[PDB]
C-alpha cells in the first residue's frame, strides 16, 4: 500500500510531519513516498506540479496532501503559482468527488460564531462535485463582447456546464453516502435561473428512483446559504457543483468554529483518493511550529477507511484525536480555558501516545 | 421655492398599508417633498392594464426618488404572465437603468435573539452589500440544455449558462459602490472568485482602475467563499461589499438570515446617477395583505434611504433612523417581531410610534 506524501508549503510539511507520525506508529506497513509540491515544486523543478510528482502521485493507492501557498510565491505568473497544483491534481487523477465533513468537537462548542444549542453535536457532509462547472468550462477568457448592449466592449467571461454522466457519477456517490447515514439528501442548485441547474435537478431526480431509500430534498443555493447559518443539523448530507460546494463547505467549515479540525477527501471512481486538510495554507503562523495537525491526521484517518481498506487503523485515529481533546491538549487556534496548549509537533506526540 | 419630488407607488395588498406609514413618517418631517402616487402591479393593471401604466412609468422617470411599496396578490395569479403585477419590478429596472441593488443587513439588538449567531458578532450590525443587478450569468448568452460540443463529455446531454461582464457594467457598479462607501465609512470590499473565473479576473482589474478616483476609500479585495465564512464569523468587519449579481444574491441572503429578522430590511435599486427606486426587501404577503397588521419598518427604513443615498439629505435620513430605534427600544413591535412583555401594535399605529419619536 503505496501513499505518496506531498506536504505543499508553509505549515503544510510541519502538519503533514504529524500525519506521517501518526502513520509511522500503526502496527501496519506502509511504503510513504515523499513529493515536492506548491512553492516547493516550483523551487525544486520550475513547476507547482513537478512531472515526477504527478508519476507519483498516479502510481500511489492514495495521496496524503498538505497545504500549497505562500507569500513567497504570490509574485509567480499564474499558471506556476502553487495552487495550481492541486487543480492538476485533482484533474490528471480524474477526482471527481470531493468529500467535506463539517463536525463541531464539545470541546471546542464555544468557537463557533452561532449560539451553541445550535452546532453542539454537529455532523453534516457536504458531497461537492469537483472536475467539472464554471470552474473549468469552455469557452472562457476576455474577449469584445460578440452581443448584447455592450456589443464591442471588453469583457470576461466563462461558461457553466454539466453533462449526465457529470451529474450522474456524483449523484451515485452522495446517494451511498446517505444511505449509510441517516438516509437523507439534499441537493442544492439554481435552477430558478441557471439552465445549467435545472438539468442538474432534472438528472438527480432521475437517479433518485434507484434510492427509494433516500428522502431527496432540493434547495437553491441561496437559501441553503441562510439554512446553514439558521440550523445546519438540520441536514445530513448536501450534494451540489463545484463553484456552489466550493462556497458552502467553506461557509460549514466556519459555522463549526474550528477549520483546524476539519479534513477533506477527493476520490475517483474506484476510490483512490487525495486526503488533505481542507483549511488550506496559513502564510501568518507558517514554520513557527505552531499550526494545528488535527485536521491532516484526520484526512490520513480518511484515507485509510476509504482508499485503503484499514477502517479499524481509521477508527483508532479517531480514537486517538478525542481523547487528546478530553485529556485537554489544544494548539493555539482551539485553545480553551485551562487547557494544556501544545504547539505541533507536541499535538502529534499527544495523538500517537494514545494510540 | 425648490421641492423635490418622490415618486409614491404603493402597489398592491401590504403594498399601500405599509407605504401610508413611510408616506405619514416623510410628511412628519420639517421639509415639504412632492409625493405623488401613482398605481403598479395589480392596481396598474385594475386602472390601465399593465402593471407599469405608461403614465406610472412616466412619473418614476420625471421624479428625483421612487418610494415602491409591494405588488403582487392572489387575485392577480391568473393574468397572463407579462401582465402580473411582479412584472412592475423588471420593467422598472430595465426602463430607469437601475443596476445597483443596495441590501443593507441590519441588527437591532431589541431583535438579537432571533438571529443564530451569538448577539455580541450581531447586534447593532449596519452593513450594506451592493449586488450588481442586471447582468452576469444570471442573464448571459447563450444558455438552455444542447448536446455538448466538445470536451471529454462531448455528444452527452449538457446543461449550460455564460457568466459574462463587460467593462462599463463592472465600472457603473464600482462607481455607485464607491460613492457609497464615501456615504459611509470609506471602506470598500469587491468580491468575487478571480483565482477560478475570468469574468471574477476582469471584474477584479476594472475594480482597480475605478479605485484610482476614489483614494479616500480603502479597496480590498475577498474570494466568495471567503466572504461567506467572514459574513458568518464577523458580519461587523465589513463596511460596503461590491460583488456580482450571482455572488451577491447568496451572500445578501447569507447576511439577511444571520441578522435573524428578513422582515425588517430595506432595499434599493439605484442608477448612475444614484436616483433610486427604494422598497422593503420582503415584497408581498398576501395572507395577511388588507388586515393592518404588515410591519412598515422596512419601509419607512426604504424612505430613509431614499433620503441618504438619493436625495442628498443624510440628517433626515439619520432622523428616521433613529426614530425607529427608539421605538423598538420603547417595546413597540408588529407581530412579526413580537417579543414577551412587548407592545404588540398594527401598522398604522406602529407608524404612528415612528412619527412620535422623531
Ligand atoms: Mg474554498
Ligand atoms: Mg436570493
Amino acid at each position: 500500500m503505496k501513499i505518496a506524501v506531498l506536504p505543499g508549503d508553509g505549515i503544510g510539511p510541519e502538519i503533514v510531519n504529524e500525519a506521517v507520525k501518526v502513520l509511522n506508529a500503526l502496527d501496519e506497513k506502509f511504503e510513504l513516498e515523499h513529493a515536492p509540491v506548491g512553492g516547493a515544486g516550483y523551487e525544486a523543478s520550475g513547476h507547482p506540479l513537478p512531472d515526477a510528482t504527478l508519476a507519483l502521485a498516479k502510481e500511489a493507492d492514495a495521496i496524503l496532501f498538505g497545504a500549497v501557498g505562500d507569500w513567497k510565491y504570490d509574485s509567480l505568473e499564474r499558471a506556476l503559482r502553487p495552487e495550481q497544483a492541486i487543480l492538476g491534481l485533482r484533474k490528471h487523477l480524474e477526482l471527481f468527488a470531493n468529500f467535506r465533513p463539517a463536525i463541531c468537537y464539545p470541546q471546542l462548542v464555544d468557537a463557533s460564531p452561532l449560539k451553541p444549542e445550535l452546532v453542539a453535536g454537529l455532523d453534516i457532509l457536504i458531497v461537492r462535485e469537483l472536475n467539472g462547472d464554471i470552474y473549468f468550462g469552455q469557452p472562457r477568457g476576455v474577449r469584445a463582447a460578440p452581443d448584447g448592449p455592450f456589443a464591442g466592449e471588453r469583457e470576461g467571461f466563462d461558461t457553466m456546464r454539466y453533462s449526465e454522466p457529470e451529474v450522474r457519477r456524483i449523484a451515485h456517490v452522495a446517494f451511498q453516502a446517505a444511505q449509510k447515514r441517516a438516509k437523507k439528501l439534499l441537493s442544492v442548485d439554481k435552477s430558478n435561473v441557471l439552465e445549467t441547474s435545472q438539468f442538474w435537478r432534472d438528472v438527480m431526480i432521475d437517479v433518485s428512483k434507484e434510492y427509494a431509500d433516500v428522502e431527496l430534498s432540493h434547495m437553491y443555493v441561496d437559501n441553503a446559504a441562510m439554512q446553514l447559518a439558521k440550523a445546519p443539523k438540520q441536514f445530513d448530507v448536501i450534494v451540489t457543483g463545484n463553484m456552489f460546494g466550493d462556497i458552502l463547505s467553506d461557509e460549514a467549515s466556519m459555522l463549526t468554529g474550528s477549520i483546524g479540525m476539519l479534513p477533506s477527501a477527493s476520490l475517483d471512481k474506484n476510490n483512490k483518493g487525495l486526503y488533505e486538510p481542507s483549511h488550506g495554507s496559513a502564510p501568518d503562523i507558517a514554520g513557527k511550529g505552531i499550526a494545528n495537525p488535527l485536521a491532516t491526521i484526520l484526512s490520513a484517518a480518511m484515507l485509510l477507511r476509504y482508499s485503503l481498506n484499514r477502517a479499524e487503523q481509521a477508527d483508532r485515529i479517531e480514537r486517538a484525536v478525542k481523547t487528546v481533546l478530553e485529556q485537554g491538549y489544544r494548539t493555539g487556534d482551539i485553545a480553551t480555558p485551562g487547557c494544556r496548549q501544545v504547539g505541533t509537533a507536541a499535538m502529534g506526540d499527544a495523538v500517537v501516545a494514545a494510540l
